[PDB]
């Protein structure tokens, strides 16, 4: 139906870091013709699950030095590819892409592998969208580990979750035009600059998934929905508040990358009191947006935290 391109295998050869075996399902309900990649890691019959949530413009290649940390606790890792990810498949249309239709792909991949005692992890679009997912089955999610976050509501009702997109300049601004922007975007370059500590090797793992750019669609138009908020996206997040205000009582862990410009304090502080029962945050003095890069060190306190609550 969504005319869809699929990345030569080849793509992913030299991945640095990456040793984790593919999964796919292929028959995702409204979701037809298109094959999705997932990580499942760990012992596939653990208790807990931690559901990873990757965000614009990566792929599950970006919880790398943290699954393993969950793995060796114990925890099954699911970590799936958005379509115009990683190496699920991608529609050609950036038309195609909406709020929903990645949403609904969530809660389609969460009845199939039917997971419960969720961990959610999320950062960026992941806690966009994943921030939605509780409200849609409680009973299935038990944690959150939420890095620079938050909820696309509108303007009204949360300033702090508007205000962003408009000032700085070298913050939503300029991250919105190094994307949608260059004919020949390279997102070796655009990564190795909004996370200056990526070596070589790992800035171009973020590339792999995209050859040329008619496999990038997905990747030019997710700056585009923080800008423009349809409906839904409005209603649902608007929907997923009141649900971390009153109706949720499970453990939260939080981390916050202080450098960051789109989603740092100004940010946080504001997600961090609409949670209910989200603690004092943990600080990362040295990180910017990408929390995970600074992951180990994330994942390590947040099953320490835990466990000293259980």
């Amino acid at each position: 139906m969504i005319n869809a391109i699929r990345t030569p295998d080849q793509r992913f050869s030299n991945l640095d870091q990456y040793p984790f075996s593919p999964n796919y399902l292929d028959d995702l309900p409204g979701y037809p013709g298109l094959r999705a990649h997932y990580l499942d890691e760990g012992n596939s019959d653990a208790e807990d699950v931690f559901l990873c949530l990757h965000g614009e413009p990566t792929w599950s290649y970006l919880y790398r030095k943290m699954i393993p940390v969950f793995a060796e606790s114990g925890a099954r890792v699911i970590a799936p590819d958005f379509f115009g990810f990683g190496k699920s498949d991608k529609p050609v249309d950036e038309e195609d892409y909406t709020f929903e239709f990645h949403r609904n792909f969530l809660l389609a991949l969460i009845e199939r592998l039917d997971l419960r005692n969720i961990t959610l992890v999320v950062q960026d679009w992941g806690g966009f969208l994943g921030l939605t997912l509780p409200m849609a089955d409680p009973s299935r999610f038990k944690r959150l580990i939420i890095m620079n976050a938050c909820l696309m509501t509108d303007p009204v009702t949360q300033p702090a979750f508007s205000a962003f997109v408009t000032q700085p300049a070298d913050g939503f601004t300029a991250w919105k035009y190094d994307l949608v922007t260059p004919s020949d975007l390279r997102l070796d370059q655009f990564m190795k600059r909004w996370a200056p500590t990526l070596t070589e090797a790992e800035a171009s793992a973020y590339a792999a998934p995209f050859p040329d750019t008619s496999y990038q669609a997905g990747v030019r138009k997710f700056p585009k929905m923080v800008a423009q908020r349809d409906q839904a996206c409005i209603d649902i997040s608007t929907e997923a508040i009141s649900f971390w205000q009153n109706d949720w009582n499970g453990q939260t862990f939080m981390a916050i990358g202080m450098k960051d410009k789109l989603l740092g304090p100004d940010v946080m502080y504001p997600m961090k009191a609409l949670i209910n029962g989200c603690p004092e945050p943990l600080e990362i003095a040295d990180a910017g947006h990408f929390v995970q890069e600074f992951g180990e060190q994330v994942a390590r306190e947040a099953l320490k935290h835990f466990a000293e609550t259980e």
